[PDB]
């Protein structure tokens, strides 16, 4: 995240890491043993850690428990990264709490203007690389879809949306991808590409969740 500001410890209670002996991509608790996160994350060897701060301390309130399957969309596209959403099923189901919940699925798109929190372990620099041990946190509207497609002409589809800044300085970065999107409590999008991070006129782009829920429900109901 860049320009973002420090969460607080376990203030974002749904965001979960995906590890493979270090942190590559967020993701969101959907239930306790559900997780979404971004398809271009996939790999095999997934740990997902549950109640984390420091991802490099263990400070207490983490739950280490392993992928059983990941399912990326069938009509997932690597090279446009349309439909860039995955679902992760636990092994066991995690233990809920204050520190570690679920965030609610929405039941309408929510419209330009909404204001929404965006957080992760990714990049904090725009140029360069600074990993946090802790997670940051950014507040970011929903753009129009005009400014939008003004901003990547052609690479934008109707299950993408926009937030963030056109003036450049705060935005989410790589090793945020896969993680949560959360207007008015609801999980709106996940992190999903952007052109380098922070830069004037280039917002992120976000898979738009809105689109996918019955998908959602259909896949973990025969899961
Ligand atoms: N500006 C954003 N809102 C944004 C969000 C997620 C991103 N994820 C990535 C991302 C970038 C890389 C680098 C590779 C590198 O420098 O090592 C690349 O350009 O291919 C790789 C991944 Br995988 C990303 O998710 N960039 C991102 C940018
Ligand atoms: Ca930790
Ligand atoms: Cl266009």
């Amino acid at each position: 995240i860049v320009g973002g500001y420090t969460c607080g410890a376990n203030t974002v209670p749904y965001q979960v890491s995906l590890n493979s002996g270090y942190h590559f991509c967020g993701g969101s608790l959907i239930n306790s043993q559900w997780v979404v996160s971004a398809a271009h994350c996939y790999k095999s060897g997934i740990q997902v850690r549950l109640g984390e701060d420091n991802i490099n301390v263990v400070e207490g309130n983490e739950q280490f428990i392993s992928a059983s399957k990941s399912i990326v969309h069938p009509s997932y596209n690597s090279n446009t990264l349309n439909n860039d959403i995955m679902l992760i099923k636990l092994k066991s189901a995690a233990s809920l709490n204050s520190r570690v919940a679920s965030i609610s699925l929405p039941t309408s798109c929510a419209s330009a203007g909404t204001q929404c929190l965006i957080s992760g372990w990714g990049n904090t620099k725009s140029s360069g690389t600074s990993y946090p041990d802790v997670l940051k946190c950014l507040k970011a509207p929903i753009l129009s879809d005009s400014s939008c497609k003004s901003a990547y002409p052609g690479q934008i589809t109707s299950n993408m949306f926009c937030a963030g800044y056109l003036e450049g300085g705060k935005d989410s970065c790589q090793g945020d991808s896969g993680g949560p999107v959360v207007c008015s409590g609801k999980l709106q999008g996940i992190v999903s590409w952007g052109s380098g991070c922070a830069q004037k006129n280039k917002p992120g782009v976000y898979t738009k969740v809105c689109n996918y829920v019955s998908w959602i429900k259909q896949t973990i109901a025969s899961n």
